[PDB]
């Protein structure tokens, strides 16, 4: 059922310096999550070139977001490559070891937090709104799993039999009290006309 892991000692680090230092600009968390659909839709492309088949899972490749001002969730989909468990637990894709590494030496020699991105650990900013991440996703040669955290130093994951997905990476915030402003519509569009406006794959923005 579910199974708790400890992340590693610089992850939980930059997590914390995600949620405690002082910085304003939090509206960027958006675009590396965008950004990081995109990449893993380049993907799924990319294998499609040779083999047709990896789009039976679903050939339309996009990316939503979806509001909900009631359970004060932002909901990032994608229809991309998704992860599998041996994914999730390698950080979710990424190489956040030393990535947080040549991110901490960037930020003591004058990066600021909104170049995170270019140290492929951007996932982490959702830290900058949200108390807790629930990532699903579903990899064509995998089951489909729940990946989940409140920073705290521990992970979960979870196969979920909830609602199956095709295949996707799914990416709910669930907001900090304060930064409800990233459920409006107005702000929303505002901060990806900005940041994410030459993306190469729909993005649909949902309505309440
Ligand atoms: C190994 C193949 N799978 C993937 O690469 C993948 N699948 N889904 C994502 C993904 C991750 C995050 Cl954090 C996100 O917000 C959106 C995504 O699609 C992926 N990424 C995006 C790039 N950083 C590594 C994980």
């Amino acid at each position: 059922e579910v199974e708790t892991f400890a992340f590693q000692a610089e992850i939980a680090q930059l997590m914390s310096l995600i949620i405690n230092t002082f910085y304003s600009n939090k509206e960027i968390f958006l675009r590396e999550l965008i950004s990081n659909s995109s990449d893993a839709l380049d993907k799924i492309r990319y294998e499609t070139l040779t083999d047709p088949s990896k789009l039976d899972s679903g050939k339309e490749l996009h990316i939503n977001l979806i509001p909900n001002k009631q359970d004060r969730t932002l909901t990032i989909v994608d229809t991309g490559i998704g992860m599998t468990k041996a994914d999730l637990i390698n950080n979710l894709g990424t190489i956040a070891k030393s990535g947080t590494k040549a991110f901490m030496e960037a930020l003591q020699a004058g990066a600021d937090i909104s170049m995170i991105g270019q140290f492929g650990v951007g996932f982490y900013s959702a830290y900058l709104v949200a108390e807790k991440v629930t990532v699903i996703t579903k990899h064509n040669d995998d089951e489909q799993y729940a990946w989940e955290s409140s920073a705290g130093g521990s992970f979960t994951v979870r196969t979920d039999t909830g609602e199956p997905m095709g295949r996707g990476t799914k990416v709910i915030l669930h907001l900090k009290e304060d930064q409800t402003e990233y459920l409006e519509e107005r702000r929303i569009k505002e901060i990806v006309k900005k940041h994410s406006q030459f993306i190469g794959y729909p993005i649909t923005l949902f309505v309440e």
